[PDB]
């Protein structure tokens, strides 16, 4: 209750909304320009997320502080908050613009539709560079003493430049109801949280190797043949995902080290960045967490 103003407000006049992007949990999202956003930067392609005309004070409030949580995170490889326009009406949230959208979306346009020519599936390098930048999202979040709870490819954005990085939160789907189980992502969870609703980074890496199992399968749903109730028992059980066809052996290994039983044998974000860091692009160590001060 109550949203006190602070450095990251921006005012209106330097804001222009123009195409839109997609609807949102509080209201529409649209994509435009801001000026002093990025230091002194007069035009900046930004994402622009807005409040309803006919919500509620409550509402407004609730946006504004469920947003806040971003100010918080400064990561090349987590989607950036820009600014903050609370004063007057429309109520807006300044994010980073992220042109290719979710990674579910983007993976699943890849996929081959007749007769026409189609691009190979993504090479084991390209899959281990979006490897590399998620799991360096999630190494800064873990460090900043954040459980993230919902890592999903639909939960992942990508950038002009093929960038993934950690979404919004709450700016989930609204395609991707199927992905929940009344509330819950079943199909995503390791056991224990299936079992006692408690999530770690242990969790969080779980979650990374069914991103892993997204991007070979070019975002297919987990344990296909399965419904909630069958997934839930078959994980708790102690059942894997299979597999992909085409899926080199390195990254399923990856897979099988997130999708050990035990949480405290999954190896963590920073050691999974480490098995793969000489495959990484050579702009990863300048613009990483892991390379930064930051992480000691
Ligand atoms: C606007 C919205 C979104 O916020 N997506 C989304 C999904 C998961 C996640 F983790 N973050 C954002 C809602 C549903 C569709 N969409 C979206 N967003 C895009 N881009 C986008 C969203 C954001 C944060 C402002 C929200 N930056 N850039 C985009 C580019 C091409 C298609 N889309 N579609």
């Amino acid at each position: 209750d109550v949203y006190v103003p602070d450095e990251w407000e921006v005012a209106r006049e330097k804001i222009t909304m123009s195409r839109e992007l997609g609807q949102g949990s509080f209201g529409m999202v649209y994509e435009g320009v801001a000026k002093g956003v990025v230091k002194d930067e007069p035009e900046t392609r930004v994402a622009i997320k807005t409040v309803n005309e006919a919500a509620s004070m409550r509402e407004r409030i609730e946006f504004l502080n469920e947003a806040s949580v971003m100010k918080e995170f400064n990561c090349h490889h987590v989607v950036r908050l820009l600014g903050v326009v609370s004063q007057g009406q429309p109520t807006l949230v300044i994010m980073e613009l992220m042109t290719r959208g979710d990674l579910k979306s983007y993976l699943r346009s890849l996929r081959p539709e007749e007769n026409n020519p189609v691009l190979a599936p993504p090479s084991l390098s390209k899959m281990i560079q979006m490897a590399g930048e998620i799991a360096d999202g999630m190494a800064y979040l873990n460090a900043n003493k954040f459980v993230h709870r919902d890592l999903a490819a639909r939960n992942c954005m990508v950038a002009e430049d093929f960038t993934v990085k950690i979404g919004d939160f709450g700016m989930t789907r609204d395609i991707y109801e199927t992905d929940y189980y009344r509330l819950l992502p079943v199909r995503w969870m390791s056991p224990e949280s299936l079992k006692d609703g408690v999530f770690t980074t242990y969790s969080d890496v779980w979650s990374f190797g069914v991103v892993l199992w997204e991007i070979a399968t070019l975002a297919e749903q987990p344990y296909q043949g399965l419904s909630n109730e069958q997934v839930l028992r078959f994980v708790m059980e102690g059942g894997l995902l299979d597999k992909p066809d085409n899926c080199p052996d390195m990254l399923f290994e990856l897979m099988r080290m997130c999708w050990q039983y035990n949480p405290k044998m999954r190896p963590s974000f920073l050691e999974i960045i480490s098995s793969i860091k000489e495959e990484m692009e050579p702009g990863f160590r300048e613009v990483s967490f892991y390379y930064s001060e930051e992480n000691k």
